[PDB]
Formats: C-alpha cells, sequence, structure tokens
C-alpha cells in the first residue's frame, strides 16, 4: 500500500461531552492530549484550545474544541465528510451496536446537538447490513455488516 | 472492537471528485450505484449516484446529490475535519505536495478554494505533517511518523 489511513479529525463544540460518550460508546481509549499549537494549526483552526488522540482499535480520532461560544448543528447540503463507516464482525453487534446507542441516549449523561435516534437495521439484496447513528455533534456514524 | 471500513465524501460534481480523487491518490473505482434503498434516501435526499474508491487500505464512497449551484465546506461547524493519510517515507510527503500542485496546475478539475498546500512542518518527535485540500474544499493530511 502506498499509504495507509492514520486518523481523523474530529471537530466539537463541547471537548468534555465529546471525550466522555466516544469513550463509552466505541470504546476508546486517550492516548494523549495537547494544548499548545504551531503557527499553522492556529491558522488552519482559528480558536483551537485542547485537541486528544482517541484509539479505539485500527481508528484513531484526533478530538479538538475550536470557540465554543455558540453551539451550531453540522450543514447537510455542504461538501463534506459526510459520515464515518466501521464494519462489525456479525449481525449480532448491529442490534449490541444499537442498542447501545440508545441506552447512552437515554441514560442523561451527555447532551446530543439533535434528537434524532439511529436508524432501523437493513438489508439490501446482498445480505448487507446498515444501521446509521449520530454522535454527540450530530456527525453520522454508519456501522455495518459485510458478509464479506 | 470493529475495523474502519470506508469514509463517505458528499460533492456536488462526482465526475470532477472522481478524476481527481483517480489521479492524485491513485484509486481505482471498484463499483457504483445509482438505484438506492428508502433509508438511503432519506438520509441523503436527492442521491444520484454512489461511487466506491479504493487506495491503499482507504475505502471512499464519493456520492453526489442535487448539483444545483455549488457550495462550500463550511468550516465553524461540528464536521469531520480533516482525514489524515501515513507516508511510507520522508521524500514522498514532497512527492505528494508536488503531485498536488501539478494537478492544480494541469487546469483539468476544478476546485472549490484557491488554496494551496502548506508546507512541510515538523513537530517536537520529528513527526512531518502536510495539509492539502481536494477538489471539494476538504482537508486531507499527509504524515510521517519516524516511530
Ligand atoms: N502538531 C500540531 C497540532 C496537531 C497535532 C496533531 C494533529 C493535528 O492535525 C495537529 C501543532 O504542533 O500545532
Ligand atoms: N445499500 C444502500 C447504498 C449504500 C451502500 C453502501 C453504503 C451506503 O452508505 C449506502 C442502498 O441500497 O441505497
Ligand atoms: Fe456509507
Ligand atoms: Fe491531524
Amino acid at each position: 500500500h502506498a499509504f495507509r489511513f492514520h486518523h481523523i479529525g474530529v471537530q466539537t463544540s463541547d471537548l468534555e461531552n465529546s471525550l466522555g460518550w466516544y469513550r463509552e460508546f466505541f470504546g476508546c481509549e486517550q492516548n494523549w492530549s495537547l494544548e499548545k499549537f504551531s503557527d499553522l494549526t492556529r491558522s488552519r483552526l482559528p480558536g483551537i484550545t485542547r485537541l486528544v488522540e482517541l484509539a479505539a482499535g485500527d481508528l484513531r480520532i484526533h478530538v479538538f474544541e475550536r470557540a465554543a461560544d455558540a453551539t451550531p448543528a453540522p450543514v447537510a447540503e455542504v461538501p463534506q465528510f459526510q459520515h464515518l463507516c466501521l464494519a462489525t464482525r456479525s449481525p449480532e453487534e448491529m442490534t449490541e451496536w444499537r442498542d447501545r446507542w440508545l441506552e447512552l441516549y437515554e441514560s442523561g449523561r451527555y447532551t446530543f446537538v439533535r434528537d434524532e435516534g439511529p436508524t432501523d437495521i437493513v438489508v439490501d439484496e446482498d445480505g448487507v447490513l446498515s444501521l446509521y447513528v449520530l454522535d454527540v455533534n450530530g456527525l453520522e456514524y454508519e456501522f455495518t455488516y459485510l458478509p464479506e
């Protein structure tokens, strides 16, 4: 492989809320935290106050907070990395992911940008299962099972 | 616990993004689709075509909505801000930055932004970083880890 996926950066308005939900939902760990930033970072992300690297298996997530004066909601009609898909290992885990999202949502431990619950688990004609949820920032995560 | 499968790129000009993703990343198209379930159309209203591109271990699902105009990314918004890919050698960092400038200067692709690539910077541990924008204005980072 010429290159390998390293990590994805998640911008949030409430770092504490995202750090708790990501660790609870995905089983993430905190590898390191950063509060000093170079001239290029403050130019790219004006107002960044802290960045934390999260690790859940092969997926690494760099969650960072910027202004937090307002709490805007994601825009849909705009070009974007629209969603992040994660492959499960059995059809049973698909129900597990949807159940655990609901459990964390109605537990009251977190504030969600949007109140939209998880989608149903949908089968296509080739046996693929599809499940979509929103993180605490209103960003879409897809859980799938490919009969590979 | 799980395996990262693919990222979804929402674009307004699919053929423009397809051509750039193929030349820049060396992407090859795995499959495509133009008939969608109710769930897909509810999530992405007006979706027309969906294509899975593969380059390395990374799968990229580029899809186009109702084109209409050509909107630009919004920065103040909670979002997946950037995608980082790891290189195998320090000289590849300059190879990536050069291939971006070549593809941009060729005039063969439409860009939402005029912003060129950043300089290659070094951190306290020797990690090299490089930030470029795709034809949709979305930020990609190339990194090199000495350890
Ligand atoms: Fe998807
Ligand atoms: Fe990064």
